C-alpha cells in the first residue's frame, strides 16, 4: 500500500519555522524569489509568494502533487500566512543553484542527449498526471548545484494545468475530451534540444511568421555533423500542427533519448556560438 502524505497549508508565521533572508534567488512573474534558511536544520531554500486565491491554490496543488518526480523541483511545505492585511501564500522550494539550462552549458552530443532525456522525464510525468506545464522555457530548468553531477530542474507552474475532467479495447478518444493539450510542451521540447546541439534557437528574429509556417534550417557547419536521425527527431517535434506532433511517451522511447550511453560523443560549437549571441 504505497502512499504519500496530502498537502497541508500551514497556518503558522514561515518565521517561526525559516529564517527568512534579504538575498534574492531571481526575479520574475511574481517577484522576488528569496533564499531561506531551515531553522533546525539549517538548510538553504526558495522562498515563493503568491496571493492566496482560488487560482494560486490551484497551482500550488499541481506543482505539490508532482513533487515526487525526480526532475520537477520539490516544494517542502506551504504556508498560508497574513501578509500586509493581505492573505497571502508561502511556498518553501528545494533550492536549486546550478544556474539556469544554457548558462551551465556556456560556461558532446551525448550530453546534450541526457539533458534531453531528462527534461523529457519532468514532461512525462506530468502528462502521466493529466498535466500540462505551457511554461517549458530554458529559464524554467535550473541545476540542483555547480558541481558536475548536479541534476536538472524544471521549475514555474504559474502556467501549470489540468488537461482532464470532469474496457481495454477502449480508445483514448473516448476516454473522454481533454483539452489544453501538452503539445506546445513537446514544442517547447524542439526548440530546446535545437538550441543545445548548436547554440541558437531555430526560428530567428517576421519572426511569428517563420514559426506559424513552420520554416527553419539546421545550417551548416553547425549541423554538419549532427545525424539526420537526430535532425528527423527535432522535425517531428517541430511539428506546426500540434495532432502532427510527436508524444512525449514517443520521444522518451526514440532511440537517441532511450540509449544515452550509446550516442556519439561528438563535439558541439553550442558553448561557444551561445556566448557569442
Ligand atoms: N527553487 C529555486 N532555486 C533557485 N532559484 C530559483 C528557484 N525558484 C526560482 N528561482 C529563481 O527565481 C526566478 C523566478 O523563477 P520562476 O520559478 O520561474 O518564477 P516566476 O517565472 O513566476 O518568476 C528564476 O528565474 C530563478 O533564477
Amino acid at each position: 500500500f504505497h502512499v504519500k502524505s496530502g498537502l497541508q497549508i500551514k497556518k503558522n508565521a514561515i518565521i517561526d519555522d525559516y529564517k527568512v533572508t534579504s538575498q534574492v534567488l531571481g526575479l520574475g512573474i511574481n517577484g522576488k524569489v528569496l533564499q531561506i534558511f531551515n531553522k533546525r536544520t539549517q538548510e538553504k531554500f526558495a522562498l515563493k509568494m503568491l496571493q492566496d486565491c482560488p487560482k494560486a491554490r490551484r497551482e500550488v496543488e499541481l506543482h505539490w502533487r508532482a513533487s515526487q518526480c525526480p526532475h520537477i523541483v520539490r516544494i517542502v511545505d506551504v504556508y498560508e500566512n497574513l501578509y500586509a492585511g493581505r492573505k497571502c501564500l508561502l511556498i518553501v522550494m528545494e533550492c536549486l543553484d546550478g544556474g539556469e539550462l544554457f548558462s551551465r552549458i556556456q560556461d558532446t552530443e551525448r550530453e546534450a542527449s541526457e539533458i534531453m532525456k531528462s527534461i523529457g522525464e519532468a514532461i512525462q510525468y506530468l502528462h502521466s498526471i493529466n498535466i500540462a506545464h505551457r511554461d517549458v522555457k530554458p529559464e524554467n530548468l535550473l541545476y540542483t548545484s555547480k558541481r558536475p553531477n548536479a541534476i536538472l530542474k524544471l521549475t514555474d507552474f504559474g502556467f501549470a494545468k489540468e488537461t482532464t475532467s470532469h474496457p481495454y479495447y477502449v480508445a483514448p478518444e473516448v476516454l473522454g475530451p481533454e483539452k489544453y493539450d501538452k503539445s506546445c510542451d513537446m514544442w517547447s521540447l524542439g526548440v530546446i534540444m535545437y538550441i543545445l546541439l548548436c547554440g541558437y534557437p531555430p526560428f530567428y528574429s517576421g519572426m511569428k511568421t517563420r514559426i506559424r509556417m513552420g520554416q527553419y534550417e539546421f545550417p551548416n557547419p553547425e549541423w554538419s555533423e549532427v545525424s539526420e536521425e537526430v535532425k528527423m527527431l527535432i522535425r517531428n517535434l517541430l511539428k506546426t500542427e500540434p495532432t502532427q506532433r510527436m508524444t512525449i511517451t514517443e520521444f522518451m522511447n526514440h532511440p537517441w533519448i532511450m540509449q544515452s550511453t550509446k550516442v556519439p560523443q561528438t563535439p558541439l560549437h553550442t558553448s561557444r556560438v551561445l556566448k557569442e549571441d
